[PDB]
């Protein structure tokens, strides 16, 4: 029904480096019909095919699966939070407007999920004020952690506020693993380091008083919280063994907010799965599918219609439900 | 029943700063009665109690909390991988020394895992035979890395072939993790980093080709292998999707590998445990406590004795049954 984990880029964009003075940025290149390329100063790292930038080839794409609607967010390598802010609120009011453009073309069937310069919290809370009032945004789309700030970070703290304060839900996607050293191979920054990210992110926001001070702010982590899932017993235990190193900030041990926040159902196994809904909720776990790369669900959703413990109203609550509860949105999308 | 998962440190040691040259390393400071400093050149980083090196006071706990056999094997931190080959190879024979003259004493309560010096994986075979044959030890312990080389590294392959020779089995526990700037705080190189460099382990592992190649190489990781159990879907898919990546030094899916290996109970919550038996399987889980650290279980087996999901059977392969398989040892312990 509902994808909340999903990736689109513009049809085109300038020349970053031009538009901004020194190089780190991402491109793309019609190179021949239906396919891309993906460009870090002049170096391809991946091809895209049409369906990562053409609506109407999702739309397609859509029917077929079955979806109803897609959450769009931007691919996270454009967060670009190493920028100058500057620039980086530039590009991410492009990438905001395009998305903007995008759903109003197919309001019953897209919603959007904006970026913002975390960078620079004063201007991303500005750019949040116009993604939800102006654009009409649900949410937006961040990652597991700003340079050297990860989400427990006090600077973060008032985009925190304004987020729960213009009830603007936060989808945190992992991004800027280590892609060197011992991580260049088997392709681990993806199999392995963003579960890790994932994992350092949840913690980081439970331990840093973020749930506690915000209790209104609506979160969902990507790829069914990483690790966290099954790790939740080392870490609360930790907690509770040494408190002087991790009940500073916030002194509630990490067990009490399970359930004040959502993952995705990107797990691609049933027992993963189940231990996901054990352990977050069945009222917490949104199904995702990191459409249109490959290492996501190329059914979408086929892993929940297989899940012989799971009743219909179960089902059609991680199937959609749990997406408009996250989302704060209602049933207007037959 | 059998505690496979347990450390210990020498009463004494010398100025290892003087002994060698160079700084660096650890020492044990004894500043009161029962209790103990451990000193990375002046600095304390923990205290540690009477029953981290007193093997008479470690009986006593393991008469009182049901434990008949305690693998002993030293602290990670004494691993030093990163000095001198010669140095580090001096610093096993005295750990390994004072792990065989533990057993002798109490030789029905105590099995030894030696020490290696990984650098130099000519000498770490000189010295593990030396702990096999003139000590007696069925295994050794090593990290999940040694340096910039994962365990796939081909300079370590003559270890694993020393190793499924002389029929001594491989306890791999997780250190030297990041332990500075984002990973400085709450915890996380334990609570997080550990569980992850046990996930590296396990990949390159497989990846490598190091079960394809060595059969009858018994291999245990710790902490329930970190995130495997709930991520192997994600890796197993993951290679799948990209064998350019993944797939170039052994074709076989990470999947097929599940039964392949050992892994240690030690994963605090009910919910993991039976996901631990779901995927490694009931015959390659191995009770496992981190004694005497308070990270570890308190209580040996208590969370394995109130899994309702578990048949007698099941509960006695994991409490002893599965450790004798994975140290290739008889009941010679009453
Ligand atoms: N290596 C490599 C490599 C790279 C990069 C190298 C350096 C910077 S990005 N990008 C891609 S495209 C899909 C994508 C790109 C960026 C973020 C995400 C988040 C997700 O959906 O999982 C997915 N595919 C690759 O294999
Ligand atoms: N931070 C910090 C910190 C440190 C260190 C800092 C730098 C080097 S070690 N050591 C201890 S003592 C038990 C122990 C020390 C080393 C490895 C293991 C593996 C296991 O969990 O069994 C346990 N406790 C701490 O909290
Ligand atoms: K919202
Ligand atoms: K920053
Ligand atoms: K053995
Ligand atoms: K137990
Ligand atoms: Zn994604
Ligand atoms: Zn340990």
């Amino acid at each position: 029904k509902i994808d909340i984990h999903s990736h689109i880029l513009p049809k085109e964009w300038p020349d970053l480096k031009k538009r901004f003075g020194y190089g780190g940025w991402v491109q793309l290149q019609h190179h021949s019909k239906g396919e891309a390329k993906l460009l870090k100063d002049g170096k391809v790292f991946r091809v895209v095919r049409e369906n990562c930038w053409d609506p109407e080839v999702r739309i397609r794409e859509m029917d077929q699966k079955g979806v109803t609607v897609q959450a769009l967010s931007t691919v996270p390598v454009m967060f670009s939070y190493w920028a100058k802010p500057e620039d980086t609120l530039n590009l991410c009011q492009l990438l905001n407007n395009d998305l903007a453009s995008t759903v109003v073309s197919y309001p019953r069937r897209f919603v959007g999920l904006g970026t913002l310069p975390m960078q620079a919290p004063e201007l991303a809370v500005k750019e949040m004020e116009r993604c939800v009032k102006e654009l009409g945004f649900p949410g937006v789309q961040i990652g597991t952690h700003v340079n050297e700030w990860d989400l427990n970070a006090q600077e973060l703290f008032p985009v925190y506020a304004a987020a729960e304060r213009l009830k603007c839900s936060l989808f945190v996607h992992p991004w800027d693993m280590q892609m060197d050293g011992r991580m260049a191979k088997y392709w681990l920054p993806w199999l392995v380091g963003m579960p890790a990210e994932t994992t350092i992110a949840i913690c980081s926001m439970i331990m840093g008083g973020v749930f506690e001070k915000f209790p209104k702010l609506k979160v969902c982590f990507a790829h069914g919280g990483g690790a966290f899932p099954f790790t939740v017993g080392r870490i609360s235990h930790g907690f509770s063994m040494r408190p002087d190193l991790c009940a500073q900030d916030n002194p509630m041990n990490p067990k009490k907010y399970l359930g004040s926040f959502y993952t995705d159902a990107l797990v691609h196994d049933p027992l993963s799965l189940k231990l996901l809904t054990d352990v977050i909720g069945k009222d917490k776990v949104i199904l995702g599918t990191d459409y249109p790369f490959p290492l996501g669900e190329l059914e979408p959703g086929k892993l929940i219609e297989s899940m012989e413990e799971f009743d219909e109203e179960t089902k059609n609550k991680l199937k959609a439900g749990n997406a408009l509860a996250f989302l704060g949105l209602e049933r207007k999308q037959f």
